[PDB]
């Protein structure tokens, strides 16, 4: 079964301009295939989701009450160190309230890159072996995974990318080096439960 | 015209071609090497850059010799990329000679996995770096993303523009990592002894057209 799903949503932009409106309308209608998504999966018994958008948090802040209800898990991944401060706070407090959680593990990807999210880990072993805490041939696979976020969840089992486009722009390098990639060209405000249940099946015919 | 400079290819499909044709396994191989030089004159004929190649054997590798003379009449630049350290110093030796004896040439550039895996490059460029840091070289802070892309395999070449997967898998199976950041996926459910030149334009019209 699948445990960890992680989706690069792609095209509210595309969809919008096909439905004649701007750009916020598209934004609008992605937020809803997020609740969606999120209400799909934990009800389907998966342990983690990760959803990287191709700020905006601000709004998803008015929705961590109900994400907490929901026994739902919330963490951003991401270079945070220069939203705001009040901001960062918002972010620290919303991951605490729901740290205890045991459903769902959501993970929203907040200005993330997978090159980023590697050399943030590099950096840290850096600092390591110059305070003299560390051989560079020390250095293996197992360490650097300690190093990179996601690393205390389930692997990756699949990545979704809606929108057309089948590149994984810079989202998740280090751990999808195992991960089915399944490509839709259903643009995400359409993406709806039989799509992600499509999904599902690409990885249980894997 | 196609605009790609650097293709990489994960080879699979060999296993399950022979099989379907009601043969062992050393049918497929062959018909998989048979394949490989099809794909390396039709990347050398189209002006692509760069071809890196990923078998999805050990026996296959040694096997080389009268390969590496034939590329070297056809221009070829043949480098191995992975960890060929734990190798016997014969094959190490062998290899080396074989880099050194096409290293001038100036046509396609082949670059052929051994032992590789996306997250052993990304480590093996991590220690490098380590390295630079307890010689006292290197500040932890001065490490960015552009640094550490300089001590990955193939820094040096295009970037990789598309990667093709035959056999009908869809997945990078811990080929290269770090690289393929940008790259075009490309995955053809053909069985790589069957990918021919129509298949590898019809790959590259597609990335041209996306
Ligand atoms: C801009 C992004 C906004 C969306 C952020 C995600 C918030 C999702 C809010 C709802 O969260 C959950 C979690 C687990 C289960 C359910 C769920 O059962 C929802 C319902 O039954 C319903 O909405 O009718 C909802
Ligand atoms: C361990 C390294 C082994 C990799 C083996 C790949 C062998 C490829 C040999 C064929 O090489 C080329 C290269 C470029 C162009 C051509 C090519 O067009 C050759 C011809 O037209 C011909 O030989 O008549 C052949
Ligand atoms: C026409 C000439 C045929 C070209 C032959 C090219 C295939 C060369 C492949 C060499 O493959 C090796 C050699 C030694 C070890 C490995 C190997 O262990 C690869 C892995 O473990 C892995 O990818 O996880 C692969």
């Amino acid at each position: 079964g699948c445990r960890h799903v992680a989706i690069i949503m792609d095209g509210n932009g595309r969809w919008a301009k096909k439905q004649g409106k701007i750009r916020a309308f598209g934004h609008k209608a992605g937020a809803k295939s997020v609740r969606r998504a999120v209400s799909f999966a934990a009800n389907n018994g998966i342990e983690a989701l990760t959803l990287y958008a191709f700020l905006f948090v601000w709004a998803l802040d008015s929705e961590v009450k109900s994400l907490h209800r929901h026994n739902v898990r919330l963490r951003i991944i991401g270079d945070t160190s220069r939203f705001n401060s009040r901001l960062q706070e918002r972010i620290r407090k919303s991951e605490a309230l729901t740290a205890g959680n045991t459903g769902l593990t959501l993970n929203i990807a907040a200005n993330y890159g997978g090159r980023w999210d590697i050399v943030q880990g590099v950096r840290q072993l850096a600092e390591k072996v110059q305070q003299g805490n560390l051989q560079p041939d020390q250095i293996d696979e197992e360490m650097l995974n300690q190093h990179v976020c996601m690393h205390e969840l389930a692997p990756v089992d699949l990545v979704i990318r809606t929108g057309g486009e089948h590149r994984i722009s810079n989202f998740l390098l280090w751990q999808i080096a195992y991960a089915e990639l399944y490509f839709t060209d259903v643009l995400w405000p359409d993406f709806d439960e039989q799509d992600f249940e499509g999904a599902l099946n690409a990885f249980a015919n894997r």
